[PDB]
């Protein structure tokens, strides 16, 4: 319908409603009173502080501004004080060492203690760059403000916006930079169906070139990566997405799918027509955060994968799935059943000792020699690769993930067929096997 | 029941018999007769005349001497006269240039034209060393000539005397080279326990080292290995012999073992338990000699096991027979039926040329990144191992040797099962799969 009216279409899906820009003054004034009254020196921060922040995530981002000669727990214990005496209620959170993360009139904040530093190359974590991040990005910003949220509509409608670990996609500050960088989403876009895996971008250089991986460079610190999350398979997809965006501009690259939702009977079909074995490790998910889970499912998932591999079970794809209460490990292979003979490699011929070993073990058939080697038939434990699977979680849970694989030690199932339809599973399974609508 | 005592058992199975030894005295002498009337310069070379010849493979080498001074064809022409004025009945072989082969009195007879040469240092072909062969040997196998006789007869009862292609075993002049080498079969048969691939033994240089293959150095050209046909199988097999015979000498390693001969029940029910597809491709054996029919049935079948190993059948392992009107070319593998999906790589993200491309293409499931590169689900044309082998027989029989794959062109058939186990295989078929007794 245009590029530019479709751009001016879309700020609207990306640009946040009445009652929730309100909503977060309302909460700002009654924080802001709160550390007033106490005399706390602070300074808000991140998307909020600078009107960035996509429709629906809103959330206030306030650091806590502490003199130089406080030690490392003198503004540990001392900012969590501030913490709870100023929110509704609050958690005492995890990222690399202990905040507050807590509520004001309805809305979610972050009080984060650190140092007050005058100019930067004063730097132990990311913590103490964050107030440079703002200071940085204060009024290069301004009037872009729009821009940004519809890079983040973009990313969000195709599942790529956040850094956390379930996403792997691009987080706020990096979508600021690239805007800054580029002028436009537009452009950010335009130029982006360019990037490779290994475009480097220097903000601060107001360069581009290439490096060993994707990278970048933070303005406020050169050695940190902005990008350090993003997956190279989401790189790949966002650079795929900017290419179809600008060969057929749409409305739809800003709005969500509406998922598959797909009836049973028509996965048994597909199922049926693939002629594969489709199956799933169902166990109990545990209590930890998903930043912690989901790189222990991603690497159950590839041991598992890996397992079937060298099985010869010839994996297609894998995929993994949290509910509320189970986790899910799904799998589709090409092999559904293998033989029960098998081939095993012996020693070479000349090893005389090695070789009366070989042969002493006694077996239904007789080993033989094949290009200089001993060779013998011997039987497999399981002909499946669901057989496999359950001996191979029964047996390797502790390669699965320190929670995962204790999880899996108390408890597990393999899932096949009409009972694995049943299982909050069936959208992860489409999108495994790249069903269509 | 004592080493000693059952050599003296197997020379009877080895020495030839009383009616054998008069039927090639009563030949020789007329094939004197005939030659001696022509005024033809004659030497009986050979297994024949040298007494060394096993029971049951009696045959008589003649090799005409000429002078030095006639052509290339001068011998060829004037070679092949003799031999037709001289034989009772006769073939025109071709050996690596045309000689006669022929009988007399009962008795199978080769005549061959070669140069009368003083002393070697003078050597075209394998033709003109041959007469230096027995010149070599003549008198350095005296007295040892039944322990040539032995090693024959043990090779022979384990299926690797000879060095025609069918065998790739041990040639006659081979077997009395190592009697020279080692002093009798016992010997022989001791030091062969420690062989490696990469020994050489160098007759007359009274040496054995180490080089880049077996290499059995002709006393005669030193560049010649007379084990050259030699597989490394067949020398892998000889080795443990030896070691088995002399951890437990018995008679049984001079007799030929009598065949397994199950019922097709047996062989029904052991592919079966092994669950695997065992199936053979059928067709017209073309009329060439077995050195040029053997070399191709061995490059069919494994064209045939590659393309298996490639399309994740998993082959175990194959074989092949000749009968007098077919051929069969036998396999086994572990993976009777794969999925008819399959993944098909495409390129890497960042080509969008060649990703345009990639996607054009119509498919029933939609392409995917995966570790930064585009791959597509598509759809195989056979799934199991039977219609694959129908498809690749079909359309790449040029690849399959000269005659081979042109009787494959004409017709061929692939069975299985039952129907299987009606042809004249199921020997073959038991010893691929390592039947037991
Ligand atoms: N581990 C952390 N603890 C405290 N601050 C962090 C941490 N990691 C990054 N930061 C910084 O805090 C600031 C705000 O981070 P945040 O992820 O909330 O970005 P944002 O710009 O506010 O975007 P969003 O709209 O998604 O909330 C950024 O400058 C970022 O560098
Ligand atoms: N490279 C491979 N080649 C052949 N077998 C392998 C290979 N890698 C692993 N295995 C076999 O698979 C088993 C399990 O491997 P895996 O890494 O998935 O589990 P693990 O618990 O991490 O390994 P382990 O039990 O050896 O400590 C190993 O114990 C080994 O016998
Ligand atoms: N292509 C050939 N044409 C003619 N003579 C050959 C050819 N190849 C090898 N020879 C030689 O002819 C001689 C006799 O060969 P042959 O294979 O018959 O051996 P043998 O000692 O007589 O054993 P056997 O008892 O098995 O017949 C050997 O010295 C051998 O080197
Ligand atoms: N290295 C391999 N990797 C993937 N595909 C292969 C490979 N080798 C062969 N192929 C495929 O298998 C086909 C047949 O191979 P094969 O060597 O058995 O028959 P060919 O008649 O000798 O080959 P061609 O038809 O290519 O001349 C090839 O045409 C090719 O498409
Ligand atoms: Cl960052
Ligand atoms: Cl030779
Ligand atoms: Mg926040
Ligand atoms: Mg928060
Ligand atoms: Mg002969
Ligand atoms: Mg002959
Ligand atoms: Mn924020
Ligand atoms: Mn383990
Ligand atoms: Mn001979
Ligand atoms: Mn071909
Ligand atoms: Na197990
Ligand atoms: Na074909």
């Amino acid at each position: 319908m245009k590029v530019e009216e479709i751009l001016e279409k879309a700020l609207e899906l990306v640009i946040p409603d009445e009652e929730e820009v309100r909503k977060g003054r309302e909460a700002e004034e009654e924080l802001r009173r709160r550390l007033d009254e106490l005399g706390v020196e602070y300074v808000f921060v991140g998307s909020y502080a600078r009107n960035t922040w996509l429709k629906g995530s809103l959330e206030i981002d306030v650091f806590l501004l502490f003199p130089e000669e406080f030690s490392k727990e003198e503004l540990r214990e001392r900012g969590l004080e501030i913490g709870k005496a100023v929110l509704d209620s609050y958690e005492i959170r995890y990222a690399e060492h202990p905040y507050v993360h807590g509520v004001v009139k309805g809305v979610e904040v972050d009080v984060v203690p650190c140092y007050k530093l005058k100019e930067p190359k004063n730097i132990k974590s990311a913590v103490d760059r964050t107030p440079f991040h703002h200071k940085w990005l204060e009024g290069r910003i301004k009037g872009k403000e729009n821009e940004v949220r519809l890079l983040k509509g973009f990313l969000k409608a195709n599942g790529i916006y956040g850094a956390e670990y379930k996403v792997r996609g691009f987080s706020g500050y990096l979508c600021e930079l690239l805007i800054v960088f580029y002028g436009s989403f537009l452009e950010t876009v335009k130029n982006a169906r360019r990037w490779t895996r290994r475009t480097v971008i220097d903000v601060a250089k107001g360069e581009v070139r290439k490096g060993e991986e994707f990278f970048v460079v933070d303005p406020v610190d050169e050695k940190r990566n902005v990008a350090a999350n993003l997956s190279l398979d989401n790189l790949a997809r966002f650079v795929h997405l900017c290419r179809e965006f600008m060969e057929a501009p749409s409305l739809g690259f800003f709005k969500p799918k509406h998922p598959l939702e797909i009836e049973p009977e028509r996965l048994r079909k597909i199922v049926e027509e693939r002629g594969t074995a489709v199956f799933a490790v169902k166990f109990r998910k545990p209590d930890i955060v998903d930043d912690n889970l989901y790189p222990q499912l991603e690497r159950a998932s590839r041991k598992i994968f890996e397992f079937l591999e060298r099985e010869n079970f010839m994996p297609l794809r894998s995929a993994f799935k949290a509910s509320e209460e189970f986790c899910y490990l799904l799998f589709e292979c090409q092999i559904k059943e293998i033989s029960r003979v098998f081939r095993r490699m012996g020693p070479q011929f000349e090893d005389e000792r090695n070789v009366k070993k070989f042969l002493s073990r006694n077996r239904a058939f007789r080993p033989f020699i094949e290009n200089g080697r001993w060779w013998a038939f011997e039987m497999r434990k399981f002909t499946t690769p669901e057989e496999g699977v359950r001996s191979y979680a029964s047996t390797h849970w502790h390669t699965l993930g320190k929670n995962v694989g204790e999880s899996i030690r108390e408890y597990f199932e393999i899932i096949s067929g009409e009972k694995l339809f049943k299982e909050p599973v069936t959208a992860e399974l489409c999108e495994m096997m790249g069903v269509k609508d």
